[PDB]
């Protein structure tokens, strides 16, 4: 059962993961692009989703790749001409405009899926089920890249709405809130943010579960001496660490072997699964716990970081 | 008679709740909490946890403290088996009051977020005749001097004491009650004193779901003007609530309302709440302000002074 895919920003995400993805599973049909960069080989391009959505009366669905400060205009239209809707992270610049695409998408029998393609690493569900049944003590995050590295020459980051180092913190958050068995609080945040920017280039996060697990992230995008993407679960049966963001694991100082890396496939094939079986997947906690952050938190300003 | 506690006594527990709850034979003052002076004729505590040891009897509670200290407060009483009333904002977080209404409603309690301005006598008229007509536009003034509505306050200046949106919010809980459909940030712009943690003004361009633009202009600075005003325009009219929704007139006509009793309301319909064993715990106007905080710009002002 072929779904036709059409497929919203061609930027390198589009371009490096999603492509690829899509081109490997049977599942789909690759019919349309759209974007304002260079046409794509060998589907229908048009340089704005309007256009397409008026070219492709027949198409099934729609991924979006573009920056989240236009998802919510982008899935809005895509829903109202009856296409599924896949969203990249994260699916919105605000809570709001999220639960009312899924009200929408509920209310039209269309699926709406906010992907979180982190929550896909092979670590996450063998992780996930060891501390389902455990005795948690402490869980620290630290999440550090150079932007200048991994983001280079990108601006929707210090946009409003385009969460600067909480783009990359809010995969950590996404793989921590499907991991830990209860729900997290934030009770403190401190947010750097350079004078040049509108979003934090650093962050610190105090968390507790609703058990008073004391849950600790450190997110820091500046130039430091290490690029790490760990998440370390404290337990009485030993600690359980994730890294490289999730695909290395280890149990109580053993590691654990996985399942190869294929966050984007296995994207993909979850969205075909909800297409087929008439349903949605919309879990917006991470962005709740960066809205908080953004809410609750102290800002510090900083030098400017030159853009 | 539900027994009550009231936790954190400053003005506008001394001017609003308590006249309230004293009026209200529903419920019987027990209890207070407050670092400050003690309350006369109740049983006084310096603080929550005091509070809960010495009171297992107790029914409920009313938290009327700052906002950033709210979380730890309900979380305490609900453990203890009380039923909670919350002041606004009913969290400084969105997660918190997720976890506060799904223990609440574990442990069989009531959890009430109150929005006074909700209780406002314009709000229910103005809800009515909104349901079945057709929308054009909505426009929200609310402008004070803070240094003459809240002299002296500190938290409001903190992380998570919202600024602006202190009193903003209560205009958001009114919009969000009379209009039909949910609403959209598209556009917000704060304005932060380079001496405080929150905005000082701020703007939302919001859209509902039906694509109505939906604008809002906060101030806390001194102007020529104070105003709490809500303009919607229909295919029948303006409907135009003002003095905060103690005011209404529809199509140029005012608008006869009952007495302006906010509290005195609210009270009433915690008792009810408890009564009937539910909780009423509508986050919609808290939403809306993290969402301008996550994707408002920000714009630095001249240090306020404090």
């Amino acid at each position: 059962d072929q779904v036709s895919l059409g497929v919203v920003g061609i930027g390198k995400i589009a371009r490096d993961q999603h492509l690829p993805a899509i081109d490997a599973e049977p599942g789909f049909k690759l019919t349309a692009c759209a974007s304002r960069h260079a046409e794509v080989t060998g589907v229908r391009n048009y340089r704005d989703l309007r256009a397409l959505l008026a070219a492709e009366r027949e198409l099934d669905a729609v991924s979006l790749c573009a920056p989240p400060q236009v998802r919510y205009a982008q899935a809005r239209a895509a829903l109202e001409a009856g296409k599924h809707v896949m969203l990249e992270k994260p699916p919105g610049a605000t809570l709001g405009e999220v639960a009312v695409l899924e009200a929408l998408a509920r209310e039209r029998g269309l699926t709406l899926f906010a992907t979180w393609h982190s929550r896909c690493a092979s670590a996450v569900e063998p992780a996930r089920e060891w501390l389902a049944t455990r005795a948690i003590r402490a869980v620290q995050v630290r999440w550090k890249e150079d932007v200048r590295r991994w983001h280079p020459g990108q601006q929707w980051i210090w946009e409003p709405g385009g969460l600067g180092v909480f783009d990359p913190g809010i995969n950590a958050l996404s793989i921590v809130t499907r991991i830990l068995p209860r729900e997290l609080v934030l009770r403190e945040a401190t947010l750097i943010v350079p004078s040049d920017v509108q979003t934090p280039i650093a962050a610190e996060l105090d968390c507790a579960d609703t058990d008073g697990v004391p849950v600790r992230a450190e997110f820091d995008w500046r130039h430091g001496p290490v690029e790490q993407w760990e998440i370390a679960v404290d337990t009485a049966d030993g600690v359980l660490a994730i890294s490289r963001g999730g695909a290395q694991l280890s149990i109580a100082g053993e590691p654990v072997e996985l399942g190869p890396e294929r966050e984007y496939p296995a994207l993909y094939a979850h969205f075909h699964a909800l297409i087929a079986r008439g349903e949605s997947d919309v879990d917006v906690r991470p962005l709740r716990l960066v809205a908080d952050a953004f809410l609750f938190g102290r800002r510090v300003q900083t030098d400017a970081f030159g853009r």
